[PDB]
């Protein structure tokens, strides 16, 4: 037959049309990606079922007989650094996942996030102060990007002389291009080194930050985080703590700008903003694809996925399933967004949801309330989308502030 290769332009040029075509044909279809055979789940029910099925592991460190487990997101990562990226809750299965998440939840709380609101609002104001009030500016470089980074650095205790650097590393890690596999693996080692230093200096000079707190956190029945776990969790909190938020702000800005009717709605009714954020995530999900490994044979949507298969749950395609979201291709800030899979589903549900919504709301509100004449500086069709199934986004978005 003819198997699709996720590396083709069909998955990067009007891709939601390609997911649509695949879905109606087969909601669970075999594909080729990065040289391996995998299974792409495009249907809503099938995707939701797969995330809820624990036979589909999240752990890339598990060893099986005559099997070489290879998650495409670790393309080019040496084993030592791979292990540093994969010893946290998102790369663990129960009961390991259970205690890891339990320990972290004790400190990464809603109270701590809420206590950050005035700071987030303060940082937003400042960045907007610096862009001016006329002409064209790169809203990503000048706003969408710095904001989440400054917020996460304060939450984690990352000081001035450290920030920015990781910015360039993370960019490399976001794309999975076999040609640049060694550069990708190189950037990965850089972040691992940076984190090792961060953690060490934090053990020596403790503060009020989340990292310090996770260092002394302990539970009577679950004990505490080991050095490796602490190091890996710190690493993922830093990276996952800002990247997806950059995508939310930037994609969100592009969408409101391109949907005047929807933007006006938000301007008129600020209470319609929280749901606009949820509709932004549903419309174009940043984590377009999440990976799972079939430890056992699993039947999804009538299809029997062979044991030891790599399954790619297309969260983004699922959010566009007609049977779940009527007229899914219509960006509507007023629609019911309940059930979208952008924050996950099941035991690995997004822990940072509270912070992500806070950032998206505060940021978009400020941006648009500050520049009532804001518009795109390029034709909508010219916007360049990040070519990644791992974390979709816009790296350059020129806007005109005054009009
Ligand atoms: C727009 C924002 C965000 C989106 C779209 C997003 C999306 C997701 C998704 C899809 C998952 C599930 C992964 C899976 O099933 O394998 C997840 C997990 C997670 N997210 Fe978020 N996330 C966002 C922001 C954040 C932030 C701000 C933080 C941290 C401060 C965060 C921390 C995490 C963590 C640690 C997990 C793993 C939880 C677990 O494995 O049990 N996320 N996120
Ligand atoms: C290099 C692979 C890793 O990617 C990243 O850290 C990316 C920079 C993040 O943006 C990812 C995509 C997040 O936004 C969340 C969706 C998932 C995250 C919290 C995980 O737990 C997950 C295991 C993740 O660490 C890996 C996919």
């Amino acid at each position: 037959a003819t198997v699709p290769d996720l590396e083709s332009d069909s998955f990067h040029v009007d891709w939601y049309s390609t997911y649509a075509e695949l879905r109606e044909t087969a909601p669970v279809t075999p594909v080729r990606f990065l040289g391996q055979d995998a299974w792409l789940v495009t249907g809503y029910d099938e995707a939701k079922a797969a995330l809820s099925d624990l036979r589909l592991s999240s752990d890339p460190k598990k060893k099986y007989p005559g099997v070489e487990v290879e998650f495409p997101a670790y393309l080019g990562f040496p084993e030592d650094v791979r292990n540093y990226f994969a010893t946290n809750m998102g790369t663990s299965d129960p009961p390991t996942h259970t205690r890891l998440r339990k320990l972290v939840s004790q400190e990464f709380t809603v109270r701590r996030v809420e206590a950050m609101r005035p700071r987030v609002e303060q940082i937003t104001a400042e960045l907007l102060d610096e862009v001016g009030d006329s002409g064209v500016v790169d809203i990503v470089d000048r706003f969408a990007h710095p904001l989440p980074i400054k917020v996460i650095c304060e939450l984690l205790g990352v000081d001035e002389a450290a920030r920015g650097a990781f910015g360039r590393w993370s960019s490399e890690i976001l794309v999975m291009d076999p040609e640049r596999a060694e550069q990708r693996g190189q950037a990965a080692r850089e972040v691992v080194n940076f984190i090792l230093d961060l953690v060490e200096r934090r053990r020596t000079e403790p503060g009020d930050d989340l990292l310090s707190a996770l260092i002394s956190v302990q539970d009577d029945d679950d004990g505490r985080l080991s050095a490796d776990e602490l190091t890996s969790i710190a690493l993922v909190l830093l990276l996952a703590g800002f990247e997806a938020s950059v995508s939310l702000i930037g994609i969100g800005t592009y969408l409101l700008l391109t949907h005047p009717d929807q933007l006006a709605l938000v301007r008129a009714d600020p209470s319609a903003l929280p749901n606009a954020v949820e509709e932004i995530l549903r419309y174009i999900a940043p984590p377009e694809t999440t990976t799972r490994f079939a430890a056992e044979e699993v039947e999804i949507g009538g299809v029997a996925i062979p044991q030891y298969s790599t399954v790619l749950v297309a969260n983004g395609a699922a959010n566009r399933d007609p049977s779940q979201f009527p007229d899914p291709h219509r960006f509507d800030v007023t629609r019911d967004t309940r059930g979208h899979l952008s924050f996950g589903q099941g035991i690995h549900f997004c822990m940072g949801r509270p912070l992500a919504k806070l950032e998206g709301e505060v940021a978009l509100r400020a941006l648009f309330g500050r520049f009532p004449a804001l518009s795109l500086g390029i034709d909508a069709d010219d916007v360049v989308w990040r070519r990644s199934l791992l974390l979709r986004g816009i790296d350059h978005l020129p806007v005109r502030l005054d009009g």
